[PDB]
């Protein structure tokens, strides 16, 4: 609804900064909504989903196995490893690593499922092979936050992104128990998960996964709706910003309290 592009104008006021969002409807993929919806932002963590639903398009087709154990080193882990650095003894599985990565943002956890995939270059031509010509990563954690202006590395297109994991969700490229698995991982985010579930109103549906990076980067996509049930895909970045967080929170209070009044 246009009064939701007046918060994003108003976000991109405040912040002094890009900001770059969709809605589409989850059904037919069309586009509710949009703003700057072909320009490049910086994924962030939420590469972490795409980087999933590779790991889970392998499972479908016998090439992985959730349940096989990877260990891994002191040397390997980086910033940021909640769950990863509890297990240096005990290993992790890769639907363990999956969670860790989506759920808590874990950056070792997604680098070790990087390794499983084959790496950026490998998670990009999964990408480009259903259909997203644009997505790509470049780099591993935690380089691949580093957002330098202009550059294209480790980047989306807010329309791109919408698109793929609305493909991933809903589409036939993932099996109905991998597709439900993806979204069950982003439905028990506990990094903005419980803050946008609060904000949200009673009852309602919230699957995500958020990001942050370097120079005021943030990111979210989400699937959500009324009554327990997605029914639209949501994705904004921002990149530039020198604002706080306190600022920075004001401005997606005032884009989802719109979101929502105008659903
Ligand atoms: N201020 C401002 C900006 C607004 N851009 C924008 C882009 C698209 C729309 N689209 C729109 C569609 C229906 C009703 C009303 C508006 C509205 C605003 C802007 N700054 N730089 N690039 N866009
Ligand atoms: N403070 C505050 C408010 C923010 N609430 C709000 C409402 C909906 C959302 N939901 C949301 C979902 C995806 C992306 C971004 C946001 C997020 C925040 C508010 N003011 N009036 N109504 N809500």
């Amino acid at each position: 609804h246009p009064e939701t592009l007046v918060k994003v104008k108003d976000a991109e006021d405040q912040l002094g900064a890009r900001v770059g969002y969709i809605e589409l409807d989850l059904n037919s993929g069309k586009i509710l909504e949009s703003f700057r919806p072909e320009e490049r932002f910086p994924m962030m963590s939420t590469f972490k989903v795409l980087l999933c639903g590779a790991v889970l398009s392998r499972v479908d087709a016998g090439q992985e196995q959730l349940g096989r154990r990877i260990h891994y080193s002191q040397r390997d882990l980086v910033e940021y490893s909640p769950v990863t650095e509890k297990h240096l003894t005990d290993g992790m599985t890769v639907r363990e690593l999956c969670s860790a990565a989506i759920t808590m943002s874990d950056n070792t956890a997604a680098n070790l499922l990087l390794t499983t995939i084959g790496g950026p270059k490998e998670l990009t031509a999964f990408l480009h092979n259903m259909g997203d010509h644009v997505t790509r990563l470049d780099r591993w954690e935690p380089e691949l936050n580093e957002a330098i202006p202009n550059d294209e590395r480790d980047t989306t297109m807010p329309a791109a992104m919408a698109t793929t994991l609305r493909k991933l969700l809903t589409g036939e490229l993932l099996t109905l128990a991998s597709r439900q698995q993806l979204i069950d991982w982003m439905e028990a985010d506990k990094v903005a998960g419980p803050l946008l579930r609060s904000a949200l109103p009673a009852g309602w549906f919230i699957a995500d996964k958020s990001g942050a990076g370097e120079r005021g980067s943030r990111g979210i996509i989400a699937a959500l709706g009324p009554d327990g049930k997605p029914s639209r895909i949501v994705v904004i970045y921002t990149t530039g910003s020198q604002a706080t967080m306190d600022e920075r929170n004001r401005q997606i209070a005032e884009i989802g309290a719109s979101l929502i009044k105008h659903w």
